[PDB]
């Protein structure tokens, strides 16, 4: 049971919209919107959207492991060893947030201070004295983003997989020598950190020039969670606000899995007619280019939705019913919505590109979409009495840690290695006012609705 | 009543070591040391100082009222109007960690997303529909660091007040026009960013050309608190692990504080010998330049201690007895003194260039001083009745907000506004381990205490 | 005749090496080598030589035709309007070395302190006081490369005559309002400054991903200069040295040109055997990434020549026979054939990437082959009388200047306007020690002779 | 007899205005405008002048030897050794535009290609075979500014001469220890590099904070050239154009030495009425900060000519009588005098700072002062029969080089060694469109006179 296929199960469900049903609905902690600062939903007067791993969430694994096939497939077709074509994407080994240390090739699970919480060369985990050989604090300095890559975002899970694969290869292969800092074959020498490079330009080629657009939009069932309570959401979402589409994809490939997401045989509701994806939104906005358009982004374009290119120049114009731009700038939103940034709330997936960005150059509210949270909410739930267990003690404290952790995987849960925190958590914690599994959870709370948190104080103040 | 006040109170006080004696004094909030994250004391390995407003507090508003008489002095004799020699430092205005805003002359308390919590404009309070003119969110970019400078340390207060004060004076003073931007003399234009460079300047020219320092050291009783439980303190680290002094400020003004500071007809206790503040430290460094110190600093160089100035060259030998340094980087220390960052607990009072750099960058363990915290605290408690209050109606939460921030002074508790935590608040919580009114705090815990927070709990984990 | 049929009737002729032949062979202006700087050839250890447009020199205008061919389709694919589509490459319009001023959409032609020989915009040629608006100095100041770009390379040719198409275009179609910056269409507007980037992206994308190299390889004798005495050239340079391929271009593509360049049936001389183009070589290396090349370069790689691809990692291996490197730095060079700067003879066309850059980071001697000089030294000897002519005048100095300019082409000789010195011309003479319409010409000068040119004299020294 | 002897004994001869007299004293090469680039006198409508070394020519060799014992004397007070204090200032030993190394502690003679003419350590002259050990191409990279610093104007001859008694210094002392890249004392080591930056620090100090301007001051016969014919020319300026001062220096300096120039109990004239200094210009603009005054400059202030401070602020207005301006940029001196660049006759001392940015960012007209050219001229003269020796040979050659450049001083000509031009030389054809040992040598050509330089031909065009 991947946590693509709760959100399916959840997505199978037509709504009762029975006030009373939506309350105890919202009671279940896989229905429930999470409050890290209070929001006051009638002030928010537009809704926008992230289109991947947001509006469009791909199915576990049979998506990261399509990814996986067409990286390791590019890695061969320019040169890497044939070997790479029997690796196989294992779903129980990479948890999102990890970060490769290019100089020594390892995988580290951190907490916010840059403390070391797991760490991994290929699938050989080093335990406290190894550890300190390399890293004699414990501790890495995250800004040196030269060194220190941190796998964010979903579409990042093949690539944490391969680079653990690729790492344990060749270390384990007779033809190579391990040295500290990469592989000798001969006369060659492959650093960890031109290792590294390589995956994330394959990654980079197979979305842009390889087959993962076309593989996907051709078996969209079999990649794509879908959802006939989405148009409800986006229609009740219209009637008090304006609602918007910002994604990084291309008009292309949006408008085939937007329609895709809207395909059903009605609208809003079932006996109401179908209405175009687009209806939905008051501004569609493709080719964002985030995080950069928090800052200065890129010049408004206009697109041209029969042929799907960009007109030439940059646009100058209102906004007007059934346009599409592409590129711009947080700022052309505002702009053409009439919204300051408080009275936006833009739901997204990716902790740093949507939710960190757009809340610290903009003043925008923020919705952090977290598809695991489906999974991880079950396993929190059915093993509580191993965590509380965990929380009495504070070695038998090492011990359960370490059961703890591995009923998540072999990187242990998104949110924590035991009593510690992981970078990922605070900022979670630190950005998104709001936080929920999928953002439909949203359906099951009036319009009006005020998310509360507890007001913070600190320890002189208690 | 200052906070310097109550901190001078508490130093003139002999230590009573009796166990019980110490552990019933750390019950009171005034000589408690507060915890955001676990630390065990047993752990710690070298205790590192800062010099100025940590070993040496600078009595208040004397000292204040001293530097902004000097920084106005040296603005009138470049060319200010004779005017501002009638300004006089009022200690009831400022707040620490204002912002300034140089593009429309501003200080703004604001919170850890940049929201806007206070608005003054000379001495005009800015409310609610005035502000959103110039701020149409309510909320400016801290990163924005060419427009918003953050008057963190309490080396900032008189500026923080001469801002204030000049940009009274100059908008009711009929020989200039105001604008938006600043301020039109005739065929002049003075902006704030201007005006505020000019103040900026001027402060640095008083602590680097001008007579503070020697006015400070000609009245070390009037300017410095002193407290015989300081050796007391140093020695009883000393008999754990390693002590080191870390200071921007030059030696010879460090040999005339630190002396002063160790005056006492006796060492660590009375009856024993004096000692040369000297002996009290394993390592002492001068001209740190942090924040810089911790990132690439700058070369080690060894001071000539007969005649106070630097020995031509980089030192390149070891540690030696009795040697001064100056410059170097924070690894210089680590390796002289054999630690690793979570080794080392560091005491200091600049939020920036001591707690936060020294956390992020080195994994060091932090104590922030917070002299104000002597006064804020007797304030916390009785106006418990009021914050209780407003924490129950959570119109009239405005109208509380207001008398609740009235008692601190005239920009409110360095920690909030009413029911919102500052910038300064967040940062405290987030980088320093520790924090107390005084660093002497410590001599009431035992040698290897262990200071304990909770564990902290995501909201879907609660 | 364009100076390509000038240079491929030289290669028509067998070598005739008698060292009278020889001697007066080089009589003829067409086939000297000139002297900016005396440079002795028995001094010289290593020759080196570029491909593109040096050893391979494209014939014109057929080759610059089927490049603006490409790139027109490549625009008209991406959207712009299909009327480029008649268009048709004019090879008596452009001249090299022109600058792009982006701001204002003009082609100028400048000398070596940016003063205004020539300003047209579109194929309209503006006079003095007209310009005067634009440039009130009639100067730029070329270190604004954000405004100006320098067309300096013969593949440049194409893009030099489209930009020229386009703003005519433009201009006289009525769907568009030409403003000072570019043109408005409706609700978009598109400055020359963002048609300029798409016509120099298209350029960069015909190169890199279409269908130029392609149409090139399978049509050789079309598009590219074939000379048998080349391999007698190199042949007798590897008697007395050692020597080198330095190019821009791909294995594969340079596999194919050279090879095609060797095709004879013979080798050196007619009556031996033929032998493989990299016979002729100590070192070949593709993918330089020249002038990046010349300072840290990029990793050295080495090919591998029976797939074309790199084999992966850098090398770290000797020079061996038969080996093929990739990328590198000019570093890579002088310590695998144990050259020092000056030891070394670089043969390249661009001035900037191969001769400029080469001579000041690393003091190379330098031999810049200028192909349009075949026929520019025709036009300078039939055009005596008229040089001459304004030569004594210095009104009829203006009318004359433009007669002589018109018999090069519109924009008039590379090598100056009247007696006016381009900017181009100015790095000949500063930065080629010697230069020739074909590198073949040092085949007419004997193993160690001296180029001279005389002393320079400051005028109080004359 | 130093080149300022020849200028004072000029400036000591009263003007001979009659047309005859002008003509023939205008043949003597010490009186000669010399010509690089043609230049209509009659197109210039403003001269622009700068101060030092310009309008204020300084003794020779006292003012140099003056700032050499001031640095000296700063030095030995910030810690350097006591036996700084018998170095003396020798004249005959430093060549203005060396180069220092401050990797291997080096001074260069290089031609504008980098390549090595002479290289002094200390006063050891290495010779070729020693010199390819630490220069294996005998080149340098001039661009890697970080690494070597060209000691370009007048102001730089007591730290050429330092740089080289400094070096000779501590190789010769037993107390420390020389190698490849410093000195090693004990455990301190002192780089070439951190010894550059103190000296040229030092120098810094002494104009800013020292006691170098007050000295000249008081004793102005004695450290600054004055000529009677200086009023005359600049009144004669004025009856055809606008004249204008821009100096680096502060107004009261400026004052100072500018009322000195023109002490003479008369104007323009003997038997005319004294004028202020201050009249014989259009525009005066002081603290210029040249070169970025030709780039973004600074804010234009406007000097308190009472008080000699900067009123506050930034200067609005237009330009009107008895007006004193201070910063701003070379775009104020055309907007305010209603100036092209090729308008503008701008006269300056400093290659780089004046000439060479003048001419580059902005068109403008040059003319360059070089005062060591009234002493040259005199050694070309009666060594003519020696250059022409060693041209006529072009073994003996190196020795013939030798005595040479011998007469000239220890490091040669300003212009050449031997038969190789400097830097400096070929910077001076290239920058200066006129120079001459005195800017008062234009008193002796007529208003409209037209400078003619020969018009310039490629090689293949002779
Ligand atoms: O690592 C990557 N390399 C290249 N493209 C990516 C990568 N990760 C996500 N994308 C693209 O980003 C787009 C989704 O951005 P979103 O709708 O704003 O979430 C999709 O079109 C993906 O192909
Ligand atoms: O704003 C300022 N301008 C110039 N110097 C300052 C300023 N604030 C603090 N200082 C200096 O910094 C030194 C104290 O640094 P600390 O011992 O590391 O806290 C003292 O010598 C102060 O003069
Ligand atoms: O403007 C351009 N855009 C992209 N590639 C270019 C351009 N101009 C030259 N090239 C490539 O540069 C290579 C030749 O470089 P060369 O042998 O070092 O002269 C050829 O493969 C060309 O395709
Ligand atoms: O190396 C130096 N360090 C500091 N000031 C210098 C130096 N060289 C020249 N100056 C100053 O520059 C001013 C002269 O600039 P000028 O009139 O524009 O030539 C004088 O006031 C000098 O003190
Ligand atoms: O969260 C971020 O964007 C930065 C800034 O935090 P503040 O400066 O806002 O504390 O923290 P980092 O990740 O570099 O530790
Ligand atoms: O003279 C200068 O300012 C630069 C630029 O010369 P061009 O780029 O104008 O040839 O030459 P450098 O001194 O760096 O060799
Ligand atoms: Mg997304
Ligand atoms: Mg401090
Ligand atoms: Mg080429
Ligand atoms: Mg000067």
């Amino acid at each position: 049971t991947s946590w693509s296929d709760r959100l399916q199960n959840a997505a199978d469900m037509p709504a009762n919209m029975d006030k009373h049903a939506l309350k105890k609905y919202r009671r279940e902690a896989y229905h429930r919107v999470f409050v890290n600062r209070s929001l006051a939903m009638e002030k928010i007067k537009c809704f926008g959207f992230n289109m991947d791993y947001t509006l469009a969430v791909y199915k576990s694994p049979e998506y990261e492991s399509l990814g996986f096939e067409l990286t390791v497939e590019r890695l061969v077709s320019i040169g890497y060893p044939q070997e790479l074509l029997s690796f196989a994407y294992d779903s129980t080994f990479p948890t999102r947030g990890l970060v490769f240390d290019t100089l020594y090739g390892n995988l580290l699970k951190v907490d916010a201070y840059g403390n070391l919480l797991v760490c991994a060369h290929g699938f050989n985990f080093i335990r406290g004295p190894e550890t300190r050989e390399q890293y004699p604090n414990k501790f890495i300095q995250r800004d040196d983003t030269e060194r220190f890559y941190i796998l964010n975002t979903l579409f990042n899970l093949p690539e944490t997989y391969l680079l653990a694969c690729l790492v344990d290869f060749f270390t384990n292969c007779p033809r190579y020598t391990s040295c500290e800092t990469g592989f000798k074959d001969g006369d060659l020498f492959m650093s960890y950190r031109s290792m590294f490079q390589d995956v994330r330009d394959a990654v980079d080629w197979v979305h842009y020039k390889g087959s993962l657009k076309e593989k996907t939009v051709e078996n969209l069932e079999k990649y794509v969670v879908k959802d006939g309570k989405l148009p409800l959401l986006l229609s009740r979402m219209k009637e008090v606000g304006k609602v918007f589409l910002a994604t990084n994809s291309d008009y292309k490939y949006t408008d085939k899995i937007m329609t895709y997401l809207f395909d059903f045989p009605h609208g809003p509701k079932p006996g109401s007619s179908h209405r175009p994806w687009q209806s939905y939104f008051d501004l569609i906005l493709v080719d964002a280019r985030k995080p950069l358009f928090f800052g200065e982004g890129t010049v408004l374009r206009q697109v041209d939705t029969k042929t799907g290119k960009l007109k030439i120049g940059t646009y100058t114009g209102p906004l007007q019913h059934g346009i599409v731009y592409s590129g711009g700038s947080s700022d052309t939103i505002c702009d053409l919505l009439g919204a300051k940034g408080k009275d936006i709330l833009y739901i997204g997936d990716h902790i740093f590109g949507d939710i960190l960005k757009s809340k610290k150059r903009q003043g925008w509210r923020t919705f952090l979409v977290i598809p695991e949270l489906a999974q991880e909410l079950h396993v929190w739930t059915d093993k509580s009495s191993l965590f509380e267990e965990l929380q009495s003690l504070d070695r038998r404290i090492k011990k359960v840690t370490h059961d703890m952790d591995m009923c998540y995987g072999m990187m242990g849960s998104l949110f924590r290695s035991g009593s510690r925190q992981t970078l990922f958590a605070s900022q979670v914690m630190r950005y998104a006012d709001l936080y929920a599994a999928s953002f439909i959870n949203l359906l099951y709370y009036p319009f009006s609705y005020l998310f509360r948190a507890a007001h913070v104080l600190m320890p002189h103040e208690s």
